[PDB]
């Protein structure tokens, strides 16, 4: 028992994140087999980040330009190139650590652990979640550029995030594996306003699955709704609508517990409209949004 | 910016975890040099729980009824022996992987990382905060006993927390390395009650001044206090007393923000008493307590 805010063991993402240097702006990359992963915002200066013009920028680089250094070592730069916002630089040594691995893209709602990191040395790892406006309330610094999100199945990890940029509001924004930014942001100094942050329906219930399943049941009520009915509520409280697809990945969960989604649906209700009146739910005395169904079924089952 | 629950890179624990099955039990062992540590119970079957005699049990038990296994690869037995709660089976073999570490017996209020594992295979990592009774509210299923909680400086990875327990109120109970339990806890199938929970007050005052340094600063009043007056109020809400020991540790932070230490209790002093008034602090809506200062400087600088 126990319900905590999970993150994947990070070790075979340590064994790939090294620090790549260009000019005089150093951040983290991704090595994996001769491969070397970083946002191309590297080749940047303070001048350059207001109107930048990444292929113009990138003419003047070579090479022998683009520093990668793993722990102590340095690696020899073979080739380079730009997809979208991230720079591919080929180097002449597989990564020895390379794990199994996959580029996924995710989709607003769904979690991953990011790995932060500062000169290409990790510092500390934590659960996030794509937010509905494709931002991630992460904690970065400066330097922490090129730190990145994945997901873990048995010994295969798939990277969905490389952290490229702070909007002026605190929340962080970044691209997947391909350099295509989530949402609209693109990599410049520029005022980029965040769209509404709406809470992840499905997540809430997921996570009030998992507070019945350790023993707190409180909320729990007489009452169901319909997905129309719960969908309205939802509406009002800046909530995601919920879908059947939503109810279909909660099955697992509704069956376990014996507790009907439609049912679950009608609990969530009455805590939008009443709130949790000084109670808590898991130790959290708002509704957590962070944990897909799967997390709290790989959390509560022992997935390893 | 952005202020997360972030528990240290997992990857120098992941190497030390191994899998320990005596008779039909399983659980996690710790491989450090050529020592294998797991919890004694590991040799105890369903009845032999209720009260267990560990020495008469331990005399039935030869070097080749311990079972280790690091990954898919067998490791000799040569040695055996119990210190306090833990076993210690010697192997044949020092673990290549073994980090720089230390064993350390934390003080209640003090943070580490879990990383929580199933037939020596990590399962996920969670920071944790030693309850000022001495228990830890973490995630663990059957299966997970032995792993290990720990805190990194640099290359050096001092464990400080191997789990044993779950308390029939599914609050958690283990020991530090040398076998010795946090708190009045003995590893026998009987109830045993956790004392009372109180807030570690110095960490609530760290987690507000890092929720200053981020931008949360709606509940800064123009009051200030006394340590006698503040814990007046502390003893009230069951947290912990406040000491000039703890008002030193809050000083970098005190020095960075400009908000002098008092001034910062008087603020949580209002906060309890008033409530949040449905309004959160760095996405949460109750006082957090499992940041210490040292965890607040280490976020907030970007310590790798
Ligand atoms: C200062 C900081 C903090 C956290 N995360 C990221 C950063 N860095 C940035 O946001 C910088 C590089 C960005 C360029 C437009 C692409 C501006
Ligand atoms: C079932 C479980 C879940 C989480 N953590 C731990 C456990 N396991 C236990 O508490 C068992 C082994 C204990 C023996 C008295 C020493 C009883």
């Amino acid at each position: 028992s126990g319900f905590r805010k999970m993150a994947f063991p990070s070790g075979k993402v340590e064994g790939c994140m090294v620090q790549v240097t260009c000019g005089t702006t150093t951040l983290n990359g991704l090595w994996l087999d001769d491969v070397v992963y970083c946002p191309r915002h590297v080749i940047c200066t303070s001048e350059d980040m207001l109107n930048p013009n990444y292929e113009d920028l990138l003419i003047r680089k070579s090479n022998h330009n683009f520093l990668v250094q793993a722990g102590n070592v340095q690696l020899r730069v073979i080739g380079h190139s730009m997809q979208n916002c991230v720079l591919k630089l080929k180097v002449d040594t597989a990564n020895p650590k390379t794990p199994k691995y996959k580029f996924v893209r995710i989709q607003p709602g769904q979690t991953f652990s990011v790995l932060a990191c500062y000169n290409g040395s990790p510092s500390g790892v934590y659960q996030c979640a794509m937010r509905p406006n494709f931002t991630i309330k992460g904690s970065f610094l400066n330097g922490s550029c090129g730190s990145v999100g994945f997901n873990i199945d048995y010994d295969c990890v798939s990277f969905c995030y490389m952290h490229h940029m702070e909007l002026p509001t605190g929340v962080h924004a970044g691209t997947d594996l391909e350099g295509n930014f989530y949402g609209p942001f693109v990599d410049r100094q520029t005022a980029q306003a965040a769209g509404t942050d709406t809470t992840i329906t499905v997540n809430v219930l997921a996570w009030l699955y998992a507070a019945v399943i350790n023993g707190d049941r409180w909320f729990l009520n007489r009452f169901t709704t319909t997905l129309n009915d719960f969908n309205l509520v939802a509406m009002k409280y800046n909530y995601e609508p919920l879908t059947q697809d939503h109810v279909d990945i909660l099955g697992p969960l509704s069956a376990q517990t014996g507790i009907a989604v439609l049912d679950m649906c009608a609990s969530l209700k009455e805590l939008l409209q009443n709130g949790m009146n000084g109670r808590t739910i898991l130790g959290s005395a708002l509704l957590e949004d962070e944990f897909t169904p799967f997390d709290v079924v790989r959390q509560c089952s022992g997935v390893t």
